[PDB]
């Protein structure tokens, strides 16, 4: 079995290989890639997203998101305050301003140590889930708003056309932004990439181990487990490297940097946190392996999750017994 310990690889395609995405999937895949739930890939040098990133300041974000936490500096959740919209230029100016500024550091650990010494004790603004892009439209290799959609594959592998569509999101984020411990909906790939500025830390848990994961979330969050059997899917919920050291949860981390793509394979649990001012763009993407993934994947019925419009005909075609409740979870 290619890498048992389920480390993060990380990967340096030719501009050749970089021409099918899909393929190159398959590849990493066949190298033990996905056992780790997340690797990185360093495009070719002779690669660009676009020519320049100089006219991105009229961008809207429409619902910033005030991130504040509760609980204690290892084991807390946040909640999304709403805030006024504003354009790329003004959040830049807000992250870069002396209240939200990254602090001095002397390196990514450091600054990894003081995000886990320090977050709850602030509250930052996300820009995230804003639907569009920053590829060229003449970018042809790994164009996150061109990849084979979501619907395509299952349609190519069941035989079942349904309704939905697949677009990716950009994320503009600053020091100390932070997304809580999640899989995918429908237990899907990801795959991010990082326009420009400061990098992000990702955490990850291999998915032959998310179980173990979520067992010490329900201990650890025992209110939130009691109100639904499926509470990571609220992305509210944050726990240390530290904290999942003392209690053996099997893990990784890595830093992602301008420039670099990451992905996320299925039922590959994943956290992390921004360094400074940062864009990322992302989407879900579909393999023919992912498909069992998709039929076993938990779901809340809770109705906090709330997600897509695309979802719907992913639970009723592959879950077709957990439809009716997870629906009026939706309703
Ligand atoms: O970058 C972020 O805030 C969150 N991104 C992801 O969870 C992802 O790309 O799957
Ligand atoms: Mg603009
Ligand atoms: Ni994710
Ligand atoms: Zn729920």
């Amino acid at each position: 079995a290619q890498n048992p310990n389920c480390n993060i690889m990380i990967f340096h395609p030719t501009k050749e290989e970089f021409n099918d995405f899909d393929k190159y999937i398959a590849y990493m895949e066949s190298q033990g890639a996905h056992r780790a739930g997340l690797a990185k890939i360093i495009p070719p040098k002779e690669w660009k997203a676009r020519e320049t990133y100089d006219n991105i300041s009229e961008i809207l974000i429409a619902t910033p998101l005030q991130q504040v936490a509760s609980g204690r500096a290892g084991v807390f959740t946040q909640y999304h305050k709403k805030k006024k919209a504003m354009t790329v230029g003004e959040y830049r100016h807000l992250a870069n301003s002396k209240k939200y500024q990254t602090p001095p550091h002397q390196n990514f650990e450091d600054l990894e140590r003081k995000y886990w010494k320090n977050r709850i004790y602030n509250s930052p603004i996300y820009g995230a889930d804003i639907s569009g892009s920053l590829f060229d439209e003449n970018t042809k290799q790994w164009n996150l708003g061109h990849l084979g959609t979501i619907q395509d594959l299952l349609e190519k592998e069941c035989g079942v056309v349904i309704e939905g569509v697949n677009t990716p999101y950009l994320y503009f984020g600053m020091w100390k932004t932070t997304f809580a411990w999640h899989t995918e909906d429908m237990d899907l790939y990801s795959i991010n990439y990082l326009h420009l500025g400061e990098p992000k830390t990702w955490y990850v848990v291999p998915p032959e181990h998310g179980q173990r994961l979520e067992r010490l979330a329900r201990e650890l969050f025992p209110g939130s487990s009691r109100g639904c059997g499926a509470f990571l899917r609220h992305k509210v919920a944050l726990i240390s490297p530290t904290v999942l050291k003392e209690n053996g949860i099997p893990f990784n981390r890595i830093t992602q940097e301008a420039g670099e793509f990451m992905v996320t394979f299925p039922y590959g649990y994943h956290a992390g946190f921004n360094h400074g001012f940062n864009c990322a763009e992302a989407i879900n993407f579909a393999t023919p392996r992912w498909i069992d993934y998709g039929k076993m994947a938990s779901q809340c019925s809770c109705g906090e999750a709330r997600v897509t419009f695309s979802m719907d005909a992913f639970v009723r075609i592959l879950q077709p017994e957990r439809y009716d409740l997870w629906k009026r979870g939706q309703d």
